[PDB]
């Protein structure tokens, strides 16, 4: 007992598994669910100061497989596990689930066999997998393992004999290995005969029985874990399509650990802990050479945070179960439900007070959250203090997070203006090579940016199940050599497919000081998804196929320039000067950007309205939330009278409204359906009077 | 007319459109139906060089939209299109489909406003496209264009005054652009007041019409052509998971025709016709200087062909017509018919011939299509002759193409054991940039590769809807900082998300001189998708979690060994040499060897059975061929009686199994169910007797 005179009891003494943990500086596994109600009660703390929270407020309860196999909760000392997986299932309270709401933590025991999977492992995470997605709910996996268990069949080792070429000369090979009579007695004894395969040959003197194949009486040490591997890859790849999927790295996260990691999408990397395929020891080994000194290198937040991998890095691990608390406060309760509204002081009737200027540069994500000045807080789209960059690391020309409108939570994509300076590392392994620079200039998608993009719509749709607002300030594809090897058309088209799988309500918004150009517009058009997708244009928006140099260029030549010198006197009378080219050719400029314009863009039928930036937050505001009570409606009609489009649903639920409502007003179709809910409902109840063959 | 006194009518003299074309170096649109006839011509002589075939074994009909824009057949002369977008419907008698089968041909018209792709043909191509969906039949895509039509509203050009801050010094700028009463009268003249958005003021003198925004009386100059572009995007995304999608690009395809390229997937690029998103004239006038000489720098087959965009080349616009119908020749006749059975003279029912050995270097493409020796024709595991290699310019480390099985058609994918040399060329844009040599050993995953494994199975599921095999050889996946910073593990990733989607039949098969370790094995275990995959192991195949290298390191350590020198009597007798180091470490990697045997494989319920490679063709055509009749039955029974997993379903076909069929011989079950698919449906008939609430 160390050490000794301390106030309460030494938890490390009483349960040494904690200080092992411990001394591979991570966390105790049976201590993570008390960072869960630590972090639960600072998001009740950062809402509202003075609420009273009582312990009933979180409650985690062990989930062990009994006889059966079937999951069932118990409460137990910490450390006896009997297998190196373990699992928690947490109900809490919290600001935006004041009633509750549940989900699921699976870790590793680091302290068991250092946390490596074997198939029990492999079966108890995939049962607890199962569980959740039944039951709609989060799946939250906190990753601190050595990858697959290994071995070799030990009772083996004493046993074997090695049949020499030339007995008192090794040196010269060997023909096989083998047991004798006394090894297969010794087998037999033990009940372990199974433990090897053996072919009976008597050479000169005695019966040596050859060893074929080693099998081992002790499960766990090869394929077999690796069947496992596959079951629980597999199981996390439906999850991911099913419910909220994240994970923590805690401690190393190695082989089917990393790939775990990777599959549930979502991922806070804590800093110097590793996510890695090989160790740098066994890949120097097979180089000979000595090319790495860290698994950091291979897999550290600089390559997983860079990557896009780690969508987050935490300091340690009470500051990522933070991020995660903090990221499932965006997200419904359990799969389908209605995503969760949090209002806070900053309400949704304001104006928008960050307005950017071609003048100058600005980071825009100062036009989502807002900012501070010293005049004070000039206010974003955007609740207050309600954004949440992820996937900060990589692909830095688009920006993503989750932020709030009036309470509604919503994934964002934004475009950063300014220039990334990307900073790619030297391979250690390549003695040649030197550390790059790539510059990637802004409203420009990148195949990074673009990866980056569809991967956002990706996850707020799976899982998060959010709508979606892109602020979309493109001029194009880099198109260029260098980008269009490395393959920007394929993560541009993911930008569609994923639109297409979109299935919340989206806006697209090109911004006042915005544009939209050609390969850009294609991905991002409404027309992709008509079910769900709307566009819109700011006043101060520019669109079309080509910026007015490039029209230019093509239309307004240096012929055309010259018959516009008809507008000139001196130019004019000289027929049967041209240093006004500057101004002329400006005028051309002038002339083709006039016709880029949200005037042109509603004249064509291509945006739903032209709008004003400042007025946009109360606009979007009334537009999600009518958007949100119309899609629950299409919803039930769905789960009912059966066969109709989209567009017969919504022209029914629509002839339902009063006759004076217009449909046209966002506000006020919101309100009449709040009103009215459950009298829709007993409509509805109706509507099932259903012989339909 | 020119040239004169030739023996038959010029084309070209009596539609210079096919002249217009040729100048352009691509095929006028309306010879491509004859270039089909041709390739489908030549697909009878290869198969069968005496059949007699007539002119009725081909028709193609145009498709044009009558006056309620319903797709309609009709026959006129070529050139009489009113739209820059043309399409076919092709029925063709094939040795796959000697009764017919069908498909449509959409293709721009190069000579028509140059390919460009305004509203009209983007909404001619989408209804093409949905005819096709609804149908089940392939889309082929013939690409030749110049991206998304433009314009400026020229009615305006002569009209329009320009505002001087200073009239007789144009030089210090300009206010804005005006009409005068006669420039609007002259406009409510042709009825084009609409063209312009104009705000009245008088200055001094007289009445200034600003204009605010242009916008044109002619449709397609701008976003309309975007809206239409992402329009079809959009279409060709949800094409491609729904019917065989191909495309051809013959002239350049450019913004909206690269995508489209990219978005059906499956790509043939003739030679010399490159895929953009914008041109090196543009790319080039936007960096100032000259960077770039050509358009086939930014899209030819240089960056396509080696990205892995184009899947194949095509010397010629015939050539590239072969090739998709070579690569039909693999593919049902639409969407959930069969896969088409072609039974060649390579008939099932022999050994395999070319066989791998450790000691010497291999092709794994002999093991799959066989190869010419001097002693003659060593037969492969597939059809001879029937393997169509695709994306054979990307990833190398894999293969990847089409094959038959006894004249199953399958999609096949091997691993290149040979080492690859990736040269990668210097980007003209970056002066300190040269010419890369990336070397990329065999039977370990890249990020090129795993990304060309995911592909592979999705093109083979989507569309093609082929049943699958996996020749699984890697030692794992790249985990070095290059690799893992490339995003490796994003990329293997997408392995498994394939094959969860998978919906024919697959086989993963570790070959004869080959291992699955570690990393590689999760990404193919068959508890990814147990519905539809199935494992097997060559007797002669290695596999565990680490190579035995890596194992002894772990697991027979510098002390074991030792202990083991009590198998020796010089070092026995020493207590109260060490040179035989050598041979005792060869001792224990041979111990470590002996538990990775496809013997444990079985014993540990891993694989379905262990192989011999020569007897593989045999036992695979059965299973395969047992598999399909199952899965037909499984659907059947799916259509009807209503709600059952995949395991009772299965259980309950193989209940109608007479008691003396044996379910585990595949050619009994296969024989039985093909003698009595007529009775089985006479009992599926009776089964829809279903009161099922
Ligand atoms: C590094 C980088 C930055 C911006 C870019 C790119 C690359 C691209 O490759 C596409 C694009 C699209 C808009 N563009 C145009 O519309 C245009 C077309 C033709 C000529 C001119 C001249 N200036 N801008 C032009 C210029 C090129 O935007
Ligand atoms: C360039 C390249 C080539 C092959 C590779 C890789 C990289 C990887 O990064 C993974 C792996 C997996 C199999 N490996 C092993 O199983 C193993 C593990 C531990 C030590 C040793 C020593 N030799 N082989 C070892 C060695 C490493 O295969």
């Amino acid at each position: 007992l160390r050490p000794i005179a301390t106030p309460y009891p030494v938890k490390e003494w009483l349960q040494p598994k904690r200080y092992k943990a411990h001394l591979m500086g991570t966390t105790y596994v049976y201590d993570f669910p008390e960072l869960f109600r630590q972090a639960s009660s600072s998001q009740w703390k950062n809402f509202s100061a003075d609420v009273k929270l009582t312990d009933d407020f979180f409650i985690s309860n062990e989930l062990i497989e009994d006889e059966n196999g079937e999951l069932t909760e118990v409460e137990r000392e910490p450390g006896a596990n009997a297998i190196g997986m373990v699992a928690f299932k947490i109900t809490v309270k919290t600001p935006e689930y004041p009633r509750g709401r549940q989900f699921v933590v699976v870790a590793n025991d680091i302290t068991f066999k250092i946390g490596s999977f074997g198939p029990q492992e492999d079966e108890f995470f995939n049962k607890v997998t199962e569980y959740a997605r039944k039951r709609g709910i989060p799946r939250i996996y906190l990753a601190a393992n050595s990858g697959a268990r290994i071995g070799m069949a030990e009772e083996i080792v004493p046993l074997f004999q090695v049949a020499w070429n030339d007995a008192a000369n090794p040196d010269k090979g060997f023909q096989y290995l083998y047991l004798t009579s006394e090894g297969m007695e010794t087998l037999k004894k033990f009940d372990k005969e199974n433990s090897v395969l053996t072919e009976r040959t008597v050479i000169n003197g005695e019966e040596r029985f050859v060893i074929k194949t080693i099998i081992g009486s002790e499960d766990g040490l090869g394929v077999e874990c690796l069947r496992g591997s596959g079951l629980i890859a597999g199981a996390t790849s439906r999850a991911y399509h099913d419910i909220f999927t994240i994970t923590l790295v805690t401690c190393r996260s190695v082989g089917i650990g990393a790939y775990l990691v990777r599959l549930g999408q979502r991922a806070i990397q804590v800093e110097g802990q590793p996510i890695i395929l090989t160790g740098a020891p066994a890949i120097n080994k097979m180089l000979g050479r000595e090319v790495y000194t860290s698994n950091l290198q291979l897999g550290g937040t600089q390559i997983m945070y860079n990557n896009g991998v780690s969508h987050l890095t935490a300091v340690d691990d009470l500051a990522g179960v933070e991020k995660i608390v903090e990221w499932m406060s965006y997200v419904p309760a359990k799969r389908n439900m209605p995503v969760p509204i949090l209002e806070t002081k900053d309400t949704w009737d304001r104006p928008v007070d960050f307005t950017p200027t071609n003048d100058e540069t600005y980071d825009v994500r100062w036009m989502i959250e807002g900012r501070e000045t010293e005049s004070g807080f000039e206010y974003g789209l955007f609740d207050k203090g309600s954004f949440f960059e992820t996937l900060s690391g990589w692909a830095k020309g688009v920006v993503v997070g989750r932020a709030r409108l009036g309470g509604i939570p919503l994934g964002v994509i934004g475009v950063e203006t300014r220039t990334v300076e990307n900073l790619i590392p030297a391979d250690p392994a390549n003695p040649n090579s030197a550390e790059t620079l790539i510059q990637e200039p802004g409203q420009v998608w990148h195949p990074n940016s673009a990866f980056k993009t569809a991967q956002a719509i990706n996850d707020f749709n799976n899982g998060e199940q959010l709508p979606m607002m892109i602020l979309a300030n493109w001029r194009g594809f880099s198109g260029g050599q260098r980008d269009m090897f490395n393959e920007v058309l394929k993560y541009g088209s993911f930008i569609v497919d994923a639109l297409v799988d979109y299935k919340q309500p989206i806006i697209i918004y090109i911004p006042p000081t915005g544009e939209l150009r050609g390969g850009s517009w294609v991905v991002v058009d409404p027309t992709i998804n008509a079910d769900q997708m709307e566009m819109y244009a700011d006043v101060n928006a520019r669109a079309g196929v080509l910026e007015p140099q490039g029209m230019v260029g093509i239309k307004f030549r240096r012929e055309k320039l010259l018959d516009t010198m008809n507008r000139l006197d001196d130019k004019y009378r000289e027929l049967r000067e041209r240093e006004l080219l500057p101004i002329y050719g400006q005028i051309s400029l002038q002339f083709a950007d006039l016709h880029d314009r949200s005037s042109r863009m509603v004249a064509k039928g291509v945006i739903s309205k032209e709008l004003e930036w400042t007025e946009a937050r109360r606009f979007f505001f009334w537009r999600l939330r009518r958007r949100l009570n119309e899609e629950y409606l299409i919803k039930r009609l769905s789960h009912q009278v059966g066969e109709a489009s989209r567009l017969e649903k919504i022209a029914r639920i629509r002839s339902w409204y009063p006759a004076s409502v217009d449909h046209e007003d966002d506000r006020q179709v919101a309100t009449w359906i709040e009103e009215n809910y459950k009298t829709l409902d007993d409509k509805l109840k109706g509507l099932k009077l259903e012989s339909f063959a």
